[PDB]
């Protein structure tokens, strides 16, 4: 794996295999993965694949989709390493780019954002709405994501018009990076690098999660929380620390 | 808008040319969706069908359904236009009328709702339960056809809302995705909440049994309620006790 | 007549409910003859509803159709812990009052028994075709349940949205949970890690029980608690964390019911 | 009991067929309800049954539906034609003893419907439209009739797989055509081009007519004939290229049949 | 092949076999439409279905209904697989049997028409009227339910060919796209051609009314026959004269 | 038009003129032609839209299309050409590419016919079939078709595995390029340049027909047939000239 390398090959090597053992399956896996020549040539058929409807034809979808910020591609491979390394339930990089809806609401998201700063806000909003209906999965179309995210099982997830989400963080299904108030403006939370988000947690109102942080599953967080703190509870109220530093774990091994 | 001027099918319409006009792929869906139509009720009932059509019923025959039930009783469509107004005052997110109308998974859930009341009083349960497991499949919204809901409501998310046989709601009510308004016991009757009018229900809230919430209390969200609030209260937690506004949407339960 | 007041065949009092409902709707006939009276057999009309709800353009229903018959067929424990599913629906859900409506209209379920097809599928090496179908259960049925995910008889899932179960979850019989609840894995590693709930209990709406804890026999979860620590039999527990705050059964000596009829 | 023999009500003898097929057919019945017996009229149903036939995902059946509905509003002389169509069937097609077969089940008695609005269309100045609905006519029901050419009334087209009227034809009033007849153009030059037809004649199976060229009220084609030249009234032809080979109508006093009853 | 050795139903499994190692996008196809099934009729019964299913009948119900149909008279299945060796006999396009069984249309609409014979003659007419309409459709192809149709049959291309109520079709016959068995005057009763064993039929002849046609006769294309043909006679023109066969599949006519 | 100048450009210009007066086709014209940089890659998705199908999705299809030869384009152009010179009911470039399904099956067969002679027989055979279903026309993957071809109406057109057409011929609807006897080689007609078939004719056997002659329509051709004869009939005589020489006409004009 990537801990011990090429994306890309190792997805077509498991695939192949994938297509071999299930006839039931080879010309959906050939067609979507096999017949690309890259990650994000399949990652756009897969998303045009779920989200296309009547309305909005797959292969118009797939074009937009594969039209669509080189940087956004980066993040995707960094969250499908997020989700091997840190969901046992993944032991193949595929798995999640073909099955885990989590993984395809956020890239679907990425692309949506683009399309929502590059002025077409109709087309993100009809897909917004698209992505709630297929992956029950509600982010607003101006939110801002970062690199190494995993949303695992994914069932109500929302995110809001002003959220602002750092790099490397785990959230569950359930969670609300929700608003407050009925007027415009910074009014989601913003979570710093490295949080840890249990299921069916809130988050409410214009503040700021700080990195490190952990946030029980069922808590509702209402006032900042500090890096490195955990929180727990209705309402949410520190009770850990989240993270050991060096200074405090004493770990004095030099291999590795 | 309707707080400055008003005509909210003219407005509506104005917007849909817009939209239109800037994103051609979709200017026929646009167009057969809302700008063929002659009122809100003909939209309402095309929007609907296109999304819970299926194999078992297509999108031509729900529509015949839902324009012979929008035209059996009228007052639902007054309904839907108070709560696209209610969306358009309390949601920051909303500031045109068609994108709820066009865009929101719980307006769409609400007045899909509201159609299925009318089917399920008219006796047609059969049609009603089917139409409301198809309302739980694509909107993740499982609104049982018995209950009863007002007029100015605004679902925001949506997603996994759940009201069962014989919950009540009032009017003017705010509510959150994950919100429960849940029986209790195994024998029928009375046993879903009843839901004063200016009530807000944050985020993942669930309220249990046959309970009353009286007028403009808050819920806080992550709430569980299992005894009746008194109105203007503020009640958070698991269980909800009483620690101190559907239109303001202040979700802050510190 | 029912199951509770009838000497009572299941498969037959489903029929007798579609005949009624296929004559008062014309717009639902020919999906009833089609998905219920033209079969013969419950687990025939099952198969062929699920895979109505789970196809799709890459798998096509009738290829499901026949996989999941051959599954009942592979697996005969299935059909009856379906039945005593449909059972447990009409005893416990006071809005169900006919035995027709959760096998054709109740999301939960339909997830349930989805599931039960796809753990045997899991179970016989299919495992691709098994993370496909947990996919689409979760895309179509709001309800993501682990393949690996062990799920006894006689339970009911109402509502359903949001349901997660991980890949160590271990169920009993005769259990209530209601939508939006997670046996919910913690960790990294491998290994056992999910609830192992046991017989009789209640879970209610968006509790939460994470890592490899076990709930003891007629426990009952109130809604919205989050559940980290083993809960002994018989006990109820509220709140964020949970905490024991009852005992969950009413004894006999407790009540003194005298009636004896 | 028809048109016939009683002094009739063609609509609610189309309902009583399709009721009593929808009780003998239960894989049929919704497609009944929902296409004929839950509408109030006859060019209500074939607005929607021709809606079925020729919508796509660019063009929303709702949508067609719709259009078609208007055009009938429209133009009711439409309905006229249609109802005259459908007596023709009945009169002249021993495979016909019923009226709602041709009206959901003949291709033929199809494509001119849906050709007579297509034609409708034309002249609102829908053009686009209506050749995109000629293009679907001829992949759907195999028949290619431009949107300009003019049909009469009591017009039957049996079979219909191959039939093919340009640009300029006319067709009057109480026509017979078999399957693959072609009503053609001759030359690259616009303007008058295609045969007009009078009342009474009969067309055979894949018979040509070529040209600006009329074809006299009562006159036969035969089978495969190509007529490139005027007829007459009253004469058959017929070979390739077509000549006069008979009168085409036995007078009574030819006949001498002396029935006054 | 069946001349030099032979077992149908496995020589058309490892034909497919190969296919779908050769054009994997084709190869769930092949799977599911052939290689997952037990006998050749189980095979027919899906891709009829896949190929006629609609909006009004899907291709599940389809599906089930041939498979009912089918298994109700097991000689069905026997007339199709004289009709494949008819096709790899007799036309020189086909060099596999697994090449009519998927992709020729006049194989297809021929069994189509056989479970609708066997559907109308169970009284099932206004399903097999639905079916003969759906097969005029996608098929171009008009048959009768009603028209009694012998085995080894081979319809070549298909496109327009039409066959009435009263047609009679022997055996072991070749008919090209385009050739009418029609009909003729307004009343009921024998009025459709009757076609003996070994006749060959050229593109777009037509043989109208109750007359019979000889064994091994020959109609030239584009003939129009309206009277009885003698046994082994072949005729051409229009109306066809006698001037001088489902094996030999010569077309020539001078 | 061309006769007094870019193809691609005029479709443009009329397809974007019907797009304005026809809101019900107006995403429709859009996705297909207007969003597309030139004219093969809308024909792939035309052609894709026809004959995709459950099995053969039209994004498949539509790679596999526009992957098809550079010569099949200018054959494309040439077809376009020759309808709206040929076809009075042809006055616009679009109509022909958008709604003439005798166009749609030459074209369709030209892409099938390199799919065909690259190896991929089956899908050529899937398609053939498909072609047949939704276009009403037999197109046997080995033949092959000369530029500046017209098939006007199309229904119940057939050419077999041996078939040869020259450039410039124009077809009308039910006409059959039929093979004749049980054995495989050479076997269906030849077709030389210039020539002009009538509706519902037949040419049967491995016969040629010589340049600029004229079938008649119904005619039953089973010999050759000279240059520059029309022949009619069942079975099918010379009866005429087709064309004049310019020894014959004595037209002395010398403008244009
Ligand atoms: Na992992
Ligand atoms: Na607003
Ligand atoms: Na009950
Ligand atoms: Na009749
Ligand atoms: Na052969
Ligand atoms: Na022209």
């Amino acid at each position: 794996n990537h801990l011990n390398f090429d994306l890309w090959h190792t997805i077509r090597e498991e695939t192949a295999a994938a297509a071999a053992a299930e006839p039931m399956l080879a010309s959906f896996l050939h067609q979507t993965v096999l017949r690309h020549e890259s990650l994000g040539s399949v990652l756009a058929y897969h998303l045009s694949s779920k989200l296309g409807s009547p309305i909005m034809d797959v292969r118009a979808l797939f074009e937009i989709y594969q039209q669509a910020d080189t940087q956004i591609s980066k993040c995707v491979e960094a969250d499908l390493k997020a989700i091997y390394e840190r969901d046992p339930a993944c032991d193949e990089y595929s798995l999640p780019l073909l099955y885990f809806k989590g993984f395809h609401a956020i890239q679907a998201h990425r692309i949506n954002h683009r399309l929502y700063l590059d002025g077409r806000k109709t087309l993100a909003y009809f897909l917004q709405n698209r992505m709630s209906e297929v992956f029950g999965v509600d982010i607003h179309p101006a939110a801002r994501l970062g690199y190494g995210l995993m949303l695992d099982h994914a069932t109500g997830f929302v995110a809001g018009e002003t959220a602002v989400l750092g790099n490397n963080i785990s959230i569950l299904h359930g969670v609300t990076l929700g608003g407050s108030g009925k007027e415009g403006g910074d009014r989601h939370p913003k979570i710093g690098d490295g949080v840890m988000i249990g299921a069916n947690a809130s988050i409410l109102g214009n503040i700021r999660i700080g990195s490190n942080a952990k946030i029980g599953a069922g808590s509702v967080v209402v006032s900042d929380v500090p890096p490195s703190i955990t929180v727990v509870g209705v309402p949410a109220k520190p009770v850990a620390r989240s993270l050991k530093t060096p200074s405090a774990d004493m770990d004095q091994n030099i291999q590795f």
